């Protein structure tokens, strides 16, 4: 029976490292023509080629793992390895090995989860994601939190190529120097940023931000575009 | 004038490291109440909080940088730092520093690009992304490549919780042991996988895959579901 017996994986913390094994059974990795390939599959997504090592020490790597993952083969154990270093949360996936030109006799796959924590993060949702407006218009932008954040809510403005700029802190406090046409308020479980009369310099992207708990989280932003 | 003068960044290769600087002007980082926060923004996306360090050495980190990035402040230079280690392509973003509870007096931002290569990757598009079918139906799944891949095209089948399985190699060659109801062909600049009569064991996800050039690339998959 020709098959690959995989081992390793598990849950590690980011910056960590681990090594996956893939033992060949029924054939030899030193045999001419034979190669071992590693493929991964993030939860809910498709397949991504990572690396391939051939019998003659030739090898290729995907840009997503270059400088971090190395592929190897030990003839003495007839076993191939993926040495995974400096993992990030985006390395979370099921990892497969496969023999040789088409991938055949896949290993069973093992999940590698890269996580430092759960998931108590407060999610901020802004509405709408974009809106069209003319100079002099009243503009209302809403925001809500997945938990009670009290009044610990800031509003930021960002123009293209520029850094964000604080407009309103603690729900309704206008930042010194920001025009009073900007105001913030909080109704039943959600927040609103209001521009009483839109001025030409106000076409930008606006972000809410909670700071009642770390991690600080932003909303996805609302683009205010010219009509 | 109260402002933060940022420096550093640039293009590095994955697994690399670099350090961003943020020099305070008009205030002191040792002053009680003062903190420095790093925020990043991927191209086309919103804001993500990374880390905050306070005057009294207290600090907090986001899970996306834990174990890889460290935040620091040098009183002798009145300068804060983000030490970024083991970067990946997903760290590509504009990085901002900001003073202190709301982020004010943002730095200008600097782009950090983490890339090992361009972009000559052949993209594979499958159609449809999912289809409904009944037992005994004829099923056709199409695939196309962003470049000419000749007949270097494989077709894989994957069931939930299982590893992919090779069905057809080199466009039309049926894999030994796969039922002959599966067949592959290639028309004008695109490829087709055909199941002449769908059997109950055939409800799965199907992937195309080119191997005319590294990196090997897969299609996004086609789910064949029961009607």
């Amino acid at each position: 029976e020709v098959q690959l017996v995989e081992s390793g994986g598990g849950l590690v913390q980011p910056g960590g490292s681990l090594r996956l094994s893939c033992a060949a059974s029924g054939f030899s990795l030193s045999t001419s023509g034979i190669g071992v390939t590693w493929v991964r599959q993030a939860p809910g997504k498709g397949l991504e080629w990572l690396a391939t090592i051939w019998w003659d020490d030739d090898n290729r790597y995907a840009d997503s793992v270059k400088g971090r993952f190395t592929i190897s083969a030990d003839t003495s154990k007839n076993t191939a390895y993926l040495q995974m270093n400096c993992l990030t949360a985006e390395d979370t996936a099921v990892y497969y090995c496969a023999q040789s030109s088409a991938m055949d006799h896949w290993g069973q796959g093992t999940l590698v989860t890269v996580s430092s924590g759960g998931g108590s993060d407060i999610q901020m949702t802004q509405s709408p994601s974009s809106l069209s407006a003319s100079v002099g218009d009243r503009v209302t932008i809403t925001c809500r939190a997945s938990q009670d954040i009290s009044s610990y809510l800031n509003w930021y403005q960002q123009k293209p190529g520029k850094a964000p700029k604080l407009l309103i802190y603690y729900t309704s406090s206008l930042h010194s120097g920001v025009p009073s046409r900007f105001s913030g308020s909080r109704s039943g479980t959600d927040f609103t940023l209001t521009i009483s009369s839109l001025q030409p310099e106000d076409f930008a992207t606006y972000y809410c931000q909670q700071y009642s708990k770390f991690p600080w989280t932003f909303g996805q932003g609302t683009k205010v575009e010219i009509k």
